[PDB]
């Protein structure tokens, strides 16, 4: 099934990148998958892109992606990770230009869910949810949770 495939591709890419950053793997979570899929259907129905109430109260972390076409899991995770090119490891903290990358690799995050839905014009709306929530801007937390890559 297309949904299982998308789940596998997004998780495998997240975990390859987390191993590069020396943090533990994520596991998929059934409940986060179901909630992320529900939210993706709400976004695709209106063609709107904005964060959920859950995200805005810190109940979960959330990454959003859009394309005019049905996106693969690898393509979504690679696009989010590519934000590392804008991240300054000697100036740790949030920026909008790096926020999907820093949520993907956040050390303390343990579980994720993902969903995807098409709109009426064939565009697609993707939602990933993360628990515990990352991207916490409290002093020191990015330095503790967003580690440099090792080869
Ligand atoms: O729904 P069942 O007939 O009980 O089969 C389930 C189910 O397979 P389906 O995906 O077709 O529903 C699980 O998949 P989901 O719940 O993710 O949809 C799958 O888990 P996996 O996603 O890892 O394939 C699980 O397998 P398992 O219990 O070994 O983890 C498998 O159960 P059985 O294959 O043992 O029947």
């Amino acid at each position: 099934s297309a949904s299982k495939q998308f789940h596998n591709e997004v998780l495998k890419a997240h975990n390859e990148y987390r191993q590069k950053h020396g943090v533990p793997p994520l596991k998929l979570c059934k409940n986060l998958n179901r909630e992320a899929q529900q939210y993706s259907e709400a976004l695709a129905s209106t063609r709107i892109l904005k964060h959920s109430p859950e995200s805005s109260r810190g109940q979960c972390g959330e990454n959003l992606a859009w394309a005019s076409y049905d996106q693969t899991g690898k393509e979504v995770a690679d696009r989010w990770y590519s934000e590392i090119k804008n991240y300054n490891f000697q100036q740790p903290g949030f920026t909008s230009g790096t926020g999907h990358f820093t949520a993907m690799v956040w050390k303390n995050t343990k579980k994720m869910g993902v969903g995807k839905a098409s709109a009426s014009d064939g565009s697609s709306f993707v939602v990933a949810r993360y628990f515990p929530a990352g991207n916490v801007v409290n002093e020191g937390f990015f330095e503790e949770n967003v580690l440099p890559p090792k080869k």
